């Protein structure tokens, strides 16, 4: 139990809204070398009686070795679902869990591991909780399906300095490349953020009345196919600080003037499953 201040467990949310098809509920946090397990729920209750329908039941066992799922309803549980625990007591957890019509998509370490089929209604979601040997380090629900090709606006202001980017996709298992444009209102591209499978490396170039600039590799390219990835793209006055599931990937000096950054645009071979402005 280090510095909580956040999340602390057990802990209880009442959904603002109905969990949909398309939307993502993403918990990260920590174990501790005597961790023995922990659970994420998706449940049913009026307000704040909790004990009525489970709808989703995750139970990551690290004396089983293993996580697993069910539900419970109707006063009684089904059969449980087994998969493979890769984490050893101590490690950083992450589990997103994403909504769709037939079933609920697990992911561990942005891995999918589990399609988890509704065997209740998933509009009888309600609430959702974590408890056990676990420090909530992150919680976060939303997105939806987005298309792609895709493109938008931004808030107002747009992706200023001081201001980040959120996209969280998954490049496609079979894709070769996709991009991500972060464009001002004249059409020109402050940032092209391009990742190449075939050529191992990620481009980065700017586009500026109708010509592509210099074109910035350099970078190992943590990326992989099939693997879901965050990406943040922190505006700063004198850089864009490309950072890639937690780490910096690459710094990218502004060849255009930052602010009025209010547009965006994805293509390629990439799933998008959740884009916000922090
Ligand atoms: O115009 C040249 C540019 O074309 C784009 O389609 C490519 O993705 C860039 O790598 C290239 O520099």
């Amino acid at each position: 139990m280090a510095t909580e201040t956040n999340y602390p467990v057990p802990y209880r949310s009442k959904l603002t809204e109905p969990f949909e098809p398309g939307q993502t509920l993403i918990i990260k946090g920590k174990t501790a070398e005597d961790s023995v397990r922990f659970t994420i729920n998706l449940h049913n209750t009026s307000a704040d009686f909790s004990g009525n329908d489970v709808p989703l039941h995750i139970s990551v066992r690290f004396d089983e070795g293993k996580i697993v799922f069910n539900t419970f309803s109707k006063g009684e549980w089904g059969k449980e679902e087994r998969k493979s625990n890769p984490y050893k007591k101590g490690d950083d957890i992450d589990i997103r869990i994403r909504a769709h019509d037939s079933k609920f998509s697990i992911s561990v370490d942005q891995k999918e591991v589990k399609e988890y089929e509704h065997r209740v209604p998933l509009s009888s979601v309600t609430h959702f909780s974590v408890d056990g040997d676990i420090l909530i380090t992150y919680i976060h629900w939303g997105g939806k399906y987005y298309p792609v090709p895709y493109e938008s606006g931004l808030a107002g202001d747009g992706l200023a300095p001081g201001k980040s980017l959120l996209i969280f996709a998954t490049p496609e298992k079979k894709g070769k490349r996709f991009h991500i444009n972060l464009l001002k209102k004249n059409g020109d591209i402050a940032l092209h953020f391009n990742p190449r499978f075939d050529e191992k490396a990620i481009v980065r170039n700017s586009l500026i009345s109708g010509e592509w600039g210099n074109e910035e590799r350099e970078g190992k390219n943590p990326l992989e196919k099939g693997i879901g990835c965050d990406l943040e793209f922190r505006n700063e006055e004198y850089a864009f600080q490309i950072y890639v599931d937690g780490e910096r990937f690459a710094t990218y000096a502004h060849r255009l003037d930052p602010h009025d950054i209010n547009g965006l645009q994805i293509g390629g071979d990439v799933e998008v499953t959740g884009i916000q402005m922090v």
